């Protein structure tokens, strides 16, 4: 899996550990091994949600597998709580885009997952 | 809808309303109203278009519906209508990625738009 | 050809010249030519793979065509060995995403290239 969350909220407000528990919650709740989490937080955009600059985020987790309605949801609400918790982000502010890679689509350690 | 621009002009370019200007103008492209649509620019990038590195764009454009070729091509001419008046960046340096989302396959507000 | 490379690898250890190299394998991988190859490299990330913060990259090819299971594989040796050669990131810490753009889905210079 791979996260990534883009945020107007300021650096040194993205608590030491974000990353970590990303890694542990997504390797839970998508099933998968932590070693194959990857996640990338990005602080200090500038972005809008609804026109206002109040904090935000948008975000993007891909999987080979593990995607689907109900387990996006179950996703969102994790992630959501996660960024409202440690971001001091709305749920209402956040956009994720849920994606399903096929394993000869994504490549890593010098070739694909096919 | 979510709208993402990453380019290698400076930040100083970056005109004082253009998260607001792409705001409106995507709300009346799309027909989605403004609080439901998300703009991200990302500026000062190390990008090459072309194997050249005058001003360039790499964004893209997200929806839940809304996306085709008819419109694609609307949303172009807007979109580098704008960049070309905005941030000085000409239209054949630009590249829109127009990406058609699933509701189930959208997070928003601890669930997901299904 | 759109391709983009996340990494937590610091500004100053990307070469000079990085671009233009991604420029022009990427041209001779895709037989596209390298005035349509498009290059994004975004160094000095907060970023973690498997819960480290080791080197790593996160990254994305997209191309109208040119996408498959064997091309894949082949960008991957390649691409891989350009981020261990270049930036000192191990093939395990790297993740590509692959994607397939319909030509109507690309926008470019006022249209798309439908």
């Amino acid at each position: 899996p791979m996260f990534i969350v883009n945020t107007n909220v300021p650096r040194a407000s993205v608590p030491d550990g974000f990353l970590s528990e990303l890694t542990q919650q997504l390797a839970q709740a998508t099933g998968k091994p932590p070693q194959y989490i990857a996640v990338h937080v990005v602080p200090d955009q500038l972005m809008a949600f609804g026109g206002s600059s109040e904090p935000c985020a948008l975000c993007s987790l891909g999987s080979i597998g593990k995607i689907g309605g109900a387990q996006n949801r179950s996703y969102s609400k994790l992630l959501c709580g996660l960024l409202a918790e440690r971001l001091r982000i709305s749920p209402d502010r956040v956009y994720i885009n849920y994606y399903d890679m096929n394993a000869a689509n994504v490549g890593w350690n010098n070739s694909t997952f096919a």
